[PDB]
């Protein structure tokens, strides 16, 4: 047991954060001590206060903390079997969960790979891929194209397909693979930029493994959103020119855009899609790469006979049953209306914030609302600002944004919002 | 779902550790429990209880369900499930953080919390390139190793995972290119270390970092190896300036006779990775581990962090176990009952060794390995192994054991007879 200044005095010494440093933080992390439904209890000046995770913790806690169906789904698993090896053995959390996800993933995906992130789950995706190509005799298709303003996670090939610049890939010099970037994709559709895409992709197609992309919105690289009907010309691109196609759902899934998948806007199919963070509803970690069956097959008939990846936690009982509850949750409530008035109680909360000065961009897709700023937002500044109004925020460059439970009633919504334009109008003074 | 459904929904839907769809000489065994030592399969369509002689792939050292480790999961779920890292701490991460500064080798001062053990690798070599970056050098980028080596699964990782067990060829054009020296040999020869030192000499300048399994070799072929060849890297990469790194993933918490495998040797790495048995087998979770000169250099360099920062990192689920299977094992004898385990091991597979098919038998620790001649068959092993009561999984030409910590010696003779006949069906055919 630790005090809050033993908690912080440790975490000074001997803990990284993500993307931090040790000893050079300009601000100390703020001590959690609970979290129940949308509401965190953090310590400020010894006191413990309750702010809205308008964060989702990071895009996972997509029914709140402590939900007592989740809750309950992981101690009923603990009274039987915490985790088994996944070589030689099976499960029915596993069965259950895959059965769930191939019935309500876009349709022809029918096989799933268990892993323990998202960074991971692209690797296996890349590998799925790669492996396939081989199985077809065309080993030369091994590099990954995709466009810029992306994100994939943190691992060596999920960096190498993440934007260049967002991605510090000049600190990566003859390190990173060097993959193939289109330009970054444009809010409004326009179909020069996908003739664009298809003229350079056909120049490198022989070369090309896979397409890789976020679709509609693009998470950690800018919180920027795109015309669906771009991701139906990049499946009539990737199907003529003979490249898989790769859908990163891990921010994107679950409801989180408006659609269950944000493939479904689009009504588009990939050959390999990955999911993540909202999987166990921000309980444990968890992530699912699908592929095809014609996929599958042509890895298990190629000269490997098999895809060559097995993490020792691969399809954990305990993660796997938390996120079956949290998935039948989610399909056994209405959740698309749940979602369109999160969006528009987004949308109605942050429309003074357009006639902010330093303000350049409101933007709202499904239970995620964005303020674009014109300059670096300080976290210094913006965080203890938003504790202030009772709302947990956390800027990323020039923008503040929020992505906040689905329990959020609408009431809390606008707390969110609100804190949000005070957050941009102090930014602009 | 009954077990002829999830064997059904399984070979339609379900990836393995390398494994097919559709083309698995045999289905996989229906886990229905498992709680201390045993694990409850369904063979013939009934419930049997066997011993999981392989601990769950090295997961399970408490054996599941374990009381103490059940009680601190339902424990912090009841206080807080998971909140995001960025910008927030918290005790189950302090708590940890604490521990695995204090018993880890000497020096190992800042921990990085990642979700599995290939994550935890590819952050390691992100903090050896992200150090030689910061101290000027930034052709200092490649990594060096000995065969027969396994670090997991990921494209980094892969590319120093041994050529043959890792499947290199398959790969061509795609692995970063490392720099191997010969397999390290069991007994110790002064003149392997010369070797190695002259080999890394005409590399030091682009080369990171070594990175290697201490004493244990586990994936790559269950080998073993005299410490003193760990006194020998820590002098050759202090002399020449390359950082060493030590993958404790499945040699950690006590496994080979000591709590982790670089106390034989004595020495301390620059950065080290734990993973498989941290949470007692419960949930997936990892850490990077580094010195406070590594983690200066990182900060005060040019990029001013450590580039990477993973969704669930620090779980608090996650990190409650794992404290809680931390302090279980320092709080009993743990040393005295490796040594009890050992000599179990020895003594049970002694007679191996008369088997017209065996070529060694070797016993380090909590860890048992009889060596065939030939290849051993699954499809006649594990039946085999589970008539008698217990869960073996060969591999290639090995059968091996690692028991959960709380084996009693009756438990232990089950799992060594077992093995011993597994080794008897080879030379006979
Ligand atoms: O609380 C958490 C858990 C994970 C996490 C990542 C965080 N991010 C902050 C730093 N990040 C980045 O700057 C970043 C890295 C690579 C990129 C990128 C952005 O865009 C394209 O490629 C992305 C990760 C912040 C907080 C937290
Ligand atoms: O039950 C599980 C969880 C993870 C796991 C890996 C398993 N292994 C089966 C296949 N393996 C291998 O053949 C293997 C792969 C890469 C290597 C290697 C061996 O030596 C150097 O590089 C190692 C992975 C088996 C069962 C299970
Ligand atoms: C967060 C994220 C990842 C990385 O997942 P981790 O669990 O952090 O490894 C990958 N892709 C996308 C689109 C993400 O949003
Ligand atoms: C199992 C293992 C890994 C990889 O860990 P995962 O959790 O399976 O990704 C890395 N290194 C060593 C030595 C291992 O035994």
């Amino acid at each position: 047991g630790l005090t809050p200044e033993q908690i912080i005095a440790v975490d000074g010494a001997h803990l990284w954060h993500p993307y931090s440093s040790i000893g050079r933080e300009a601000v100390s992390p703020v001590v959690a001590v609970a979290a129940h439904g949308a509401w965190l209890t953090l310590i400020r000046d010894g006191q413990p206060i309750e702010v809205l995770d308008a964060m989702s913790s990071w895009w996972t806690a997509i029914h709140g903390h402590g939900h007592p169906a989740l809750d309950q789904a992981l101690t009923t698993q603990l009274r039987v079997m915490n985790h088994v090896m996944f070589g030689g053995l099976t499960h029915e959390p596993a069965a259950r969960l895959a059965k769930l996800l191939v019935d309500i993933t876009p349709a022809g995906l029918d096989t799933v790979f268990f892993s323990d992130s998202g960074s991971v789950s692209v690797e296996v995706a890349a590998k799925m891929a790669l492996q396939y190509w081989r199985g077809r005799g065309l080993p030369g298709k091994r590099r990954l194209m995709t466009w810029r303003g992306g994100y994939h996670g943190d691992t060596f090939l999920a960096m190498s397909i993440c934007d260049p610049h967002g991605g510090m890939h000049s600190l990566w010099t003859d390190v990173l693979a060097a993959q193939v970037f289109a330009p970054q994709v444009p809010r409004d559709y326009d179909p020069a930029y996908s003739a664009a895409f298809e003229a350079q992709l056909a120049q490198h197609a022989g070369e090309l493994a896979a397409v890789v992309v976020e679709p509609v919105v693009q998470g950690a690289g800018g919180m920027r959103f795109h015309d669906p009907r771009y991701l139906h010309d990049l499946r009539d691109i990737c199907r003529r020119y003979e490249v898989l196609l790769i859908f990163d759902e891990i921010a994107t899934g679950f409801g989180r855009t408006g659609a269950l998948f944000a493939a479904d806007h689009a009504g588009v199919s990939p050959d390999i899609m990955c999911v993540g963070k909202a999987l166990t509803g921000g309980y444990l970690s968890l992530a699912a790469t699908l592929c095809t069956a014609d996929v599958a097959h042509t890895i298990s008939a190629g000269a490997a006979g098999a895809l060559m990846h097995g993490p020792t936690f691969m399809a954990n009982p305990l993660a796997c049953a938390v996120s079956v509850a949290s998935v039948e949750l989610l399909l056994g409530q209405d959740w698309r209306t749940r979602i369109t008035e999160l969006a528009a109680g987004l949308t109605a909360g942050l429309d003074t914030a357009r006639a902010l000065p330093a303000v350049t961009d409101v933007r709202v897709c499904g239970a995620i609302g964005v303020i674009e700023c014109d300059r670096p937002v300080d976290l210094a500044v913006a965080t203890p600002a938003a504790l202030d109004r009772g709302v947990w925020l956390r800027p990323f460059r020039n923008l503040v944004y929020a992505m906040p439970p689905y329990i959020c009633t609408p009431a809390e919504i606008t707390q969110i919002t609100s804190a949000m334009v005070e957050v941009a109008r102090l930014v602009g003074s």
